[PDB]
């Protein structure tokens, strides 16, 4: 494998196995504070910044399917702490 | 819908794949550090990991070309050497 190739497989490996925690978290119920620095530590091993952490919380909230597994698992409101923990950032202007 | 069982088994498939997914990126990034070390055992109580699991993961992975090739080429011909002896563990990782 040349440089760029195993650069590019490692960051994907990287981004899919954060992505991959989240969907855990979420389907198991609400953001605790034990889940969130878990989570932290995870997003600075892996270089996930805290825009995409954010995505990828908007987008396991709006899983209807994880959505449907914490229904079940921890109740119909457990989804409460990540909501907000997802909400995007104030809207800059184009460029900065 | 869903039943609840079936919830129950996607869910800890997800728990599975998660852990995996993980062990396979910090494997790829070469050797296993105290901080990874750590992180791994936080990772498998939330995720209810049983040591047998954490053993096949990393077996797995240290033993897996591609993402061996990827440690290497990231840091260095002597990335396995904690992933083995992980490998090897009986007592729980722990947090």
């Amino acid at each position: 494998l040349s440089r760029d190739e195993c650069k590019r497989i490692l960051r994907k490996l990287e981004l899919e196995a954060y992505a991959g925690v989240i969907s855990a978290l979420r389907a198991q119920g609400d953001l605790t504070k034990e889940k969130k620095d878990l989570l932290g530590e995870l997003s600075k091993v892996l270089s996930i910044s805290t825009e995409r952490h954010r995505a990828e919380v908007r987008r396991a909230v709006n899983d209807e399917r994880l959505t449907t597994i914490a229904h079940n698992m921890s109740g119909p409101n457990s989804s409460s702490e990540w909501s907000i923990e997802g909400r995007r950032l104030v809207p800059l202007m184009p460029r900065l």
